[PDB]
């Protein structure tokens, strides 16, 4: 087909449900390593957690300054990993440290929904 799908509210809500239940992602390390992780949203204190190899990192929503999702945005990240070629990555640009955590989702649709959902949680905060 000439045409591409676009994400709906249902798509975004489905990702929301999975984020609350915890979902599988990878983190892409600066040296090129890939960590298998669980990504979770905690709506009580409005924070994301990323849990990999028995270690949990908590990022308050208010520490997430920006989301890097476009090819050009992600090309600015200093790393040996390939963040852009699968167009499945969002990096959390953090306010305090100014550094970035790149998350790779299962594919383009989840990657796309995540960006919208995060905006929604941030804008409603």
């Amino acid at each position: 087909s000439m045409a591409s799908p676009q994400v709906t509210a249902a798509d975004i809500e489905d990702l929301h449900r999975r984020l609350l239940a915890g979902m599988a992602v990878l983190v892409l390390l600066q040296d090129g390593t890939r960590l298998q992780c669980i990504l979770h949203y905690n709506e009580a204190d409005s924070s994301l957690s990323i849990s990999c190899e028995d270690k949990v990192r908590v990022i308050p929503l208010s520490d997430i300054k920006a989301l890097l999702h476009t090819r050009d945005q992600l090309q600015r990240v200093e790393t040996k990993a390939n963040l852009v070629d699968d167009e499945s990555c969002v990096a959390l640009h953090l306010l305090e440290s100014g550094n970035c955590i790149p998350l790779r989702f299962d594919g383009v649709k989840d990657k796309t929904c995540f960006v919208d959902l995060l905006k929604k949680l941030k804008a409603a905060a």
